[PDB]
């Protein structure tokens, strides 16, 4: 009645996880490692020994709390992360190329978005969303779509803050690197799409007035987040800015009427104005990271959305954009937030405009569509396409840098109580097997020997995606060991210290299929320095690749790695063909 019917989140067997986290590592470390490794891990494990104690603690935990791992995962997938939120952690979703002859088509166009985000806010009140079922069936967690509107993520020194929340309710436009309190109610009564046009040109005008003019102290949220946790405690020294930054927190979403681009029009264009709006001197000061959506609406027909990801993942969030855009088809003055300065400011905004043109310039993006084939070529070799598209990132890495590496995959566990992820490892033994024939032309592996290594790749990846998405895999498990083990004492067991473990947890690799049925499409920026993000769209017909890497990399190579991606995927297909 007033708790969830969904089962827990499984608690995996101590002895299961220990084995498959061994034979997940033993090719991705030396044999001198993996054998100190596999003496760290039998000790950790054996009868009355420490992973027992742990695994006892965790499920008391399981007992007590609805998810044990919300808390740790939060924590340690994004509330600890230090980096800017910008390319780093913030994922950035690309609406279809719009086109406004004028500024009044650009400022229907976003009219017409928050009467629609009005009307999916009050379907999600009213838990009036349909629940989804797994594979589009059983019923599915509901808690992320309540975190889509009513989220803030808090900088800290050394941890952040989520905070979850209001009358009347307001969105932020910013404009001109300028922020704007859009009340979406007027006596009670929802704000017309007409109504909401003839505000937004009340703030275009505004936003246009030098004296009028304020620091851009969006700029702020785009830097590190200790760096913005000292700004902004700055900031709240005074009354004004802390009023301000209240509305800001308290807001639905942001909407960002940005200025012309200035550069071709292309996706890949597109999505570098949305991942970090093109630094300070074009777009990248009409921003404020820290809330949770913030909606594009640029003057030349880019839109989409940058998505503070701590409250949500990508499948919710694609939900509500494509009823967003698919609804789309079918009075007094707003107030500027004022704010009060010092020299203390204007430092702290060259610094992070500094710091934001390092990301620009660091970013490697580009957006291929593969479009030789897509799912219906795959499916008829009897393979998901999922999994098919994992091993063809694995051929591509290697045939690319001669070795795999430790790679991470979207896993939903939304089948349970307030489910989010768990990690697909992708980088198997058996997909090892597969790139080594693949490329050791000395060797010279039959085709026919290929194929069947080709196939059981697919089976291992596809295995271990079942056994992610129904709570039997590894990572969230040993997360949580680790914490438990560090309340217990700060000094870790050796098992979370050894370097096997450490270096498992650096995703060189790091990956998602995000599908949509529109032309929408995802993109994110990579998690370590010497790493790739690479999200996928298949399509019945083509595979659309966002793939991203760090300049400052000399391995890496967003273009090359394109390339070998389509290579493998051809490969893969002549080996479907014999
Ligand atoms: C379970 C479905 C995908 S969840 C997340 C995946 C992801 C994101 C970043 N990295 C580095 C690696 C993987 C994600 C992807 C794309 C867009 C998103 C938008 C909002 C929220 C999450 C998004
Ligand atoms: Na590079």
């Amino acid at each position: 009645s007033e708790e969830s019917g969904l089962p827990k989140l499984p608690v995996p067997p101590l002895q299961q996880t220990l084995a498959t986290y061994l034979q997940c590592m033993r090719h991705l470390v030396s044999e001198e490692q993996f054998r100190k490794s596999q003496a760290i891990v039998q000790q950790f494990g054996a009868p009355g020994g420490l992973g027992e104690t742990l695994q006892q603690k965790l499920l008391e935990r399981q007992e007590k709390t609805a998810n044990w791992v919300s808390e740790y995962w939060l924590n340690d997938m994004y509330l600890n992360n230090r980096l800017a939120l910008p390319v780093n952690s913030s994922p950035a979703v690309i609406f279809a190329r719009q086109h406004f002859p004028g500024t009044d088509d650009q400022l229907r166009f976003a009219a017409s978005l928050i009467s629609g985000v009005l009307s999916y806010k009050a379907l999600l009140d009213s838990h009036s969303i349909p629940t989804d079922c797994a594979k589009g069936g059983q019923p599915l967690c509901m808690k992320q779509y309540y975190g889509l509107f009513s989220s803030y993520r808090l900088p800290g020194h050394t941890q952040d803050t989520l905070v979850a929340q209001p009358e009347p309710e307001h969105v932020i436009v910013a404009c001109c690197n300028q922020f704007f309190v859009l009340d979406v109610v007027i006596n009670f009564r929802r704000l017309s799409e007409g109504d909401l046009f003839t505000q937004l040109r009340k703030i275009v005008k505004m936003a246009s007035n030098a004296a009028a003019r304020l620091p851009p102290i969006g700029l702020l949220t785009s830097d590190g987040r200790s760096e913005w946790a000292e700004a902004r405690t700055v900031l709240v020294k005074d009354s004004t800015n802390r009023d301000s930054l209240d509305m800001i927190e308290r807001c639905i979403c942001l909407v960002c009427l940005d200025a012309p681009g200035g550069v071709e029009l292309s996706d890949t264009h597109r999505a570098l104005q949305l991942l970090h709006g093109g630094g300070y001197s074009k777009n990248g000061a009409n921003r404020w990271y820290d809330k949770s959506l913030q909606f594009v609406v640029g003057r030349d027909g880019t839109c989409g959305v940058v998505c503070e990801h701590s409250p949500f993942d990508g499948i919710v969030l694609v939900q509500c954009t494509e009823h967003l855009l698919k609804h789309m088809t079918q009075l007094p003055a707003p107030r500027r937030l004022r704010w009060k300065c010092s020299p203390e400011i204007q430092g702290h905004l060259a610094s992070s405009a500094e710091k934001l043109q390092r990301i620009v310039k660091n970013l490697d993006f580009i957006v291929y569509k593969f479009d030789n084939y897509g799912k219906t070529f795959i499916k008829k070799q009897k393979c998901s396409p999922d999994a098919f598209i994992q091993v063809a990132l694995q051929l591509a890495f290697y045939r690319l840098h001669r070795r795999l590496v430790p790679t991470y995959e979207s896993a939903s566990i939304r089948r349970f109580q307030e489910g989010r992820v768990d990690n697909i490892r992708s980088a198997t033994p058996e997909a090892l097997a597969f790139v080594r024939a693949v490329t050791d032309h000395k060797a010279a592996v039959p085709a026919s020997e290929k194929l069947l290594l080709l196939k059981d790749a697919i089976r291992a990846q596809t295995a271990y995606t079942v056994m992610a998405i129904t709570g039997m895999a590894i990572d969230n498990h040993l997360l949580a060991l680790r914490e438990l083990a560090r309340a217990m004492c700060a000094a870790l067991p050796e098992m979370f210290m050894d370097e096997t473990y450490l270096m498992s947890n650096r995703f060189v690799l790091s990956t998602s299929q995000v599908p949509t049925t529109t032309e929408m499409f995802c993109c994110y920026g990579p998690v370590v320095p010497n790493g790739y993000g690479a999200c996928y769209n298949p399509q019945p017909e083509t595979i659309l690749f966002c793939i991203s890497s760090f300049h400052s990399c000399a391995a890496t190579s967003s273009s090359k790695f394109a390339k070998a991606v389509e290579e493998s995927l051809i490969d893969m297909r002549d080996l479907c063909s014999l």
